[PDB]
């Protein structure tokens, strides 16, 4: 039996941020997770592995399309195992760094499944048979989520995978079917298209990423189509059948598609069933999520939830966990993480912040559009990333930025300047900043300047 | 004899920006250049070729050190010509884009050397012997500069190069000597270190880039030393001897260094000799620069000078030209706070006061550090060396200086610059705690740095 | 002209927008619907919109 001030369940970004913020306040913190190593889904099955796969695919594509390396020989494909091999060193380094972060602050860890006993007591059970009783005054729930698994899909089939088991692939398939047009599905479709796999992306809606700007979605769809990705719209699956050599999907519309593999990316379910929320009066909705208020507080006053258990973004989860820890400690570090810069790490990347075009049109705001195309950008030309764009929506009278959308090379790393300018108050948030500020050159931030001018010419 | 409201000399960033801002005002503009193509040194001989060389060398290094590509075969050294070949497509695209920009706004161009006659006319002299007369109410001077050529150096020797003709190299040398520890010198030292050339960098001072922070300079020096860049400090050249099989530099201290090539990167002199400034009474200093006020206006009321002809940065020159054009048409700012950027391997960028200036001013500041080795994006980019430092006021949390060195340093520094320019309490460190970034990116490094500051704050 | 505005996303409007964009003028096509030529295929309309936007047709 151990006693602590605050106990956090799950060692993902939310749990790590909550524990670090709470221990920074002078309290005693503990962390519980079921994985054999620290890091959570973000490092072991989420952000890090898929991002390493994407970066390796991009490097392979650039090497193949670079004439300088064509003197070495004819273009050569790479096995999926060799591509995935690069992620092991990165995940090992990340887990080592996180363990060092925990150890340097004297943070106690327990590597076992956590179950609830009462409002202040939990039992951690390891695989071997640890049965340790933990009592804490404050609780943080950061158990994340898992891929949604419908019953009628034989996930035990060797040729059917989800967003987690897809990394178990040993050989590169010739054909692939991806279901669900979510962020994960689009990212994996882009990665496998870069690898050279004819993948037939399936969408339940008519437009990919309807929450994004219409032009950005159109450009992404066109690029995917030009990159061997076949996009089908307004489709719902009827039956998935595994075979010896492939997987056949029968849609409700009547189309039957056969591939050499299958990936499911349609939604996620909260990983809270094993916790046993009935011992504290808490309940989980149909998606497995936990309802929280603006203070990230559950129905129980001393129990808090943050992260994927409620935009399902790793940075958003980390900030939500830190805010929940601040609410626990009440050290003027609480904030409701609501404005999250949307980022899709396809090839090329996509990012957005603030209002889109359709919302502005619906609200009848007198705005204007400033565009800067990456094809004319020195850095984009020099990186051989010719495709791309940057769009700035700015108020036509007050010159206040209402939304920034970018699609191309280094989208996420240049959306941040627009985000910083947008967050300013009143006249401080002005497009004219991009004219009265000297940037570097040749970089991607220079596009902002061009975009600004492309707005100012449209202003009379 | 043509007539326009405003004429521009030089088609670099300063001239292009001045012309664009002037034509935006509804006036009539003209441009003159002595090169057969538009763009200036920013595209033809300066920024773009060196950046292309840097990106190609970085890609070569990434391919060489990547275990995935090693299965194909053993590393193969790439000739300098093949590496430089990638720049031709980029310069062609840039010049086509700039020509389209000029033609879209109906901008007249004159491909010839410009000479002054009086305060309202100039003569354009072509290669085959013309004079064309141009008259403008307002004048913009953006003649830029050229590499400084001392008399005692035989630049006509095939084995002796400057910052311009170094691109004429056809074979990769084994050993190379760089004189001058300037931005260009350090950049080219990094380039040739990436290509496996035993560079012997020569510095006239004791510390590389003394205008930078001590920590950043020390890290850059350590990386260069680990990348075969033998750095010699406090050295002044005495004589240069060009052999058939090499170049031997005899220093004032008595050291004699032999290489297979030689590169001079010590300073630049403004292009004012052939401008005929004596026809207007304007005066240029020994450095070839033109003195202007805060309006970017010369002593003559209707003559303006902007750009490298006066921080010598392409973006700074472009903004200076646009500011001068705005001053002509009345939308004007003085380009003073230029974020310094050195595009070596890895890159360096900085904005605001350094730690030494803050110590001298006795401002009670504090340091927040975020090391790239622990950064997920840096680890996944295989580029682990690097750091990001934020200097913030201890009491009011006001950011007084941002320094970054590593991967994507120049693009990273822009967020800190954007926060910096805010007024009063808006420019606060706690912004990095009150905003969610994209992950995994290097921008998250800022967040870490902020926390590394807040722990030191009590 | 230096700039131009086209109202109506019909066949004639799109043809003139493409022609003028080829001529090198910033055309601002205005549509009463959410998709250009909704009676066409979605992929074809998306490709046409991408090309027009890439050719200064806002
Ligand atoms: C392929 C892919 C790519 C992604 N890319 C991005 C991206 O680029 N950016 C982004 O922001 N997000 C991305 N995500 C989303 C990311 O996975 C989540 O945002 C993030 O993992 C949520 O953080 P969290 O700490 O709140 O939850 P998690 O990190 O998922 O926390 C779950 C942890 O709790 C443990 N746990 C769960 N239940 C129990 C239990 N009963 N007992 C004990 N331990 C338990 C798990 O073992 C795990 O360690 C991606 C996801 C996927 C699948
Ligand atoms: C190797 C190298 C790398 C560099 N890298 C960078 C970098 O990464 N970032 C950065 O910001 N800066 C960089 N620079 C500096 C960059 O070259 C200058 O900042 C830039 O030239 C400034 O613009 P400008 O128009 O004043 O210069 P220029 O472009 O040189 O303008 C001068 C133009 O006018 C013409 N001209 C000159 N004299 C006359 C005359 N008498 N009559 C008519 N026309 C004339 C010239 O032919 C030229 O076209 C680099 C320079 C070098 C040499």
């Amino acid at each position: 039996v151990y006693n602590y001030d605050v106990v956090v369940i799950g060692t993902g970004p939310a749990g790590e941020g909550a524990a670090m913020n709470a221990v920074k306040a002078g309290r005693k913190v503990a962390v519980v997770d079921d994985r054999p190593q620290v890091g959570g889904n973000c490092t072991h099955l989420g952000t890090i592995p898929s991002k390493a796969l994407r970066h390796s695919v991009r490097q392979i594509m650039q090497y193949n399309n670079n004439p300088l390396f064509r003197q070495i020989g004819e273009p050569r494909w790479f096995s999926f195992a060799d591509v995935l091999k690069s992620a092991e060193q990165v995940i090992a380094k990340q887990v080592s760094s996180r363990t060092g972060y925990y150890a340097r602050n004297r943070i106690d860890t327990f590597f076992g499944t956590a179950s609830f006993c009462d409002e202040h007591t939990i039992e951690v059970v390891h695989l071997n048979g640890m049965v340790e009783t933990l009592v804490a005054k404050q609780f943080v729930i950061a158990t994340g989520s898992r891929p949604y698994r419908p019953a009628d899909v034989d996930f035990t089939h060797p040729r059917i995978y989800d967003s987690d088991t897809i990394l178990s692939l040993g050989h590169t398939p010739r054909r692939l079917i991806i279901y669900g047009a979510g962020v994960i599905g689009c990212e994996y479709a882009s990665i496998f298209s870069g690898l050279g796999v004819l993948v037939d992306l399936i969408d339940n809606r008519d437009q990919l990423l309807s929450f994004l700007d219409d032009e950005i979605s159109d450009s992404l769809s066109y690029h995917l189509r030009n990159n061997n990705v076949l996009i089908r719209h307004n489709e719902e699956y009827e039956r998935v059948e595994g075979l010896d050599n492939g997987v056949i999907l029968h849609l409700k519309s009547g189309k039957k598609i056969k591939a050499d593999a299958f990936l499911w990316s349609n939604g996620r379910t909260g990983n809270t069933d094993k916790l046993g929320l009935e011992n504290i009066g808490l309940k989980a909705n149909g998606r497995g999520q936990i309802q929280v208020d603006e203070h990230y507080r559950t129905e129980v006053s001393n129990i808090y939830a943050a992260g994927d258990v409620i935009p399902s973004l790793a940075s958003a989860a980390y900030d939500q966990g830190r805010s929940a820890a601040g609410s626990i400690t009440e050290n003027d570090s609480w904030r409701f993480v609501d404005d999250v810069p949307t980022g899709i790490y396809t090839i090329p990347e996509i990012s957005s912040v603030g209002k889109t075009e359709r919302e502005l049109t619906q609200a009848k705001v007198p705005y204007e559009v400033g565009k800067a195309f990456f094809k004319g950008m020195a850095r984009a030309q020099i990186a051989v990333e010719k495709a791309g764009m940057l769009k700035i929506l700015f108020h036509r009278e007050t010159l206040e930025i209402l939304g920034v959308h970018c699609f191309g090379y280094q989208a996420s790393e240049i959306v941040h300047i627009g985000q910083a300018i947008m967050n300013q108050k009143g006249e401080a948030n002005t497009l004219k900043y991009f004219i009265n500020t000297t940037f570097n050159y040749p970089t991607m931030a220079e596009a902002y300047r061009v975009a600004a001018y492309d707005g100012l010419n449209r202003l009379f």
